[PDB]
């Protein structure tokens, strides 16, 4: 009712706003998007982002705002998961760039890759370039997480949730997290969160 999400929950980028919204314990109306059959190439669709994409977070007002990241800072703004002091408040958003440019077209990617289209061999190449890149986005997290708790210092924030969505389900695009052993304590701490809700129920 205040809140309503245009979004498919198994896409990582809506993960993060039903992640968020759980979390703060926010209300909100879900409406599933079937991306192959269409329904992000509509005009009215492109009415609400016209960047085409999913997550479209749409207000009380009608107004809406797109960009999954952009939507953690609006529903994070004033509490506990977003920092006001500025160093830390960049600190957050530098990981999110981070995740959209470094992260997400390798780890979101190959997931779709094999886990959508069962590892065509038209795609193996580009899988396994996906896989380069990605892996070299894990071992960035694995050493700042090798020194601190969550991504900036020692409270959970909007860069862990805008990492945890895809880095989660990082083995459906073949990654293997036993390598990443800090990844992986970092996982158990943002699951253990009392409020803490699965990417499908
Ligand atoms: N930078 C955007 C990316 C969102 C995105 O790529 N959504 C995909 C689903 S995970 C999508 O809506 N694809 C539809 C299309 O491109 O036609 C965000 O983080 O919200
Ligand atoms: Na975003």
């Amino acid at each position: 009712s205040l809140y309503k999400v245009y979004g498919d929950y198994r896409s990582g980028n809506c993960y993060k706003i039903k992640l968020m919204l759980n979390l703060l314990g926010l209300p909100y109306e879900w409406q599933a998007v079937d991306i192959l059959g269409g329904d992000t190439q509509t005009e009215a669709f492109l009415a609400k982002n016209p960047n085409g994409k999913i997550p479209v977070l749409e207000l009380e007002d009608g107004t809406c705002l797109w960009e999954s990241n952009a939507i953690l800072n609006f529903l994070a703004d004033g509490s506990q998961f977003l920092p006001s002091e500025p160093r830390l408040r960049t600190q957050v958003l530098q990981w999110q760039f981070f995740e959209q440019y470094s992260h997400e077209p390798y780890i979101a990617v190959a997931r779709f890759i094999q886990l959508y289209e069962g590892l065509p061999e038209e795609r193996r190449e580009e899988y396994l370039k996906l896989h380069k890149r990605g892996y070299k986005a894990l071992d960035v997290m694995e050493k700042q997480l090798s020194r601190t708790p969550y991504l900036v210092g020692e409270h959970y924030s909007i860069a862990d949730i805008a990492l945890y969505a895809y880095t989660h389900v990082a083995d459906e695009g073949g990654f293997d997290l036993s390598r990443y052993p800090g990844i992986q304590a970092w996982m158990q701490r943002v699951q253990s969160h009392p409020r803490h809700v699965p990417m499908l129920d």
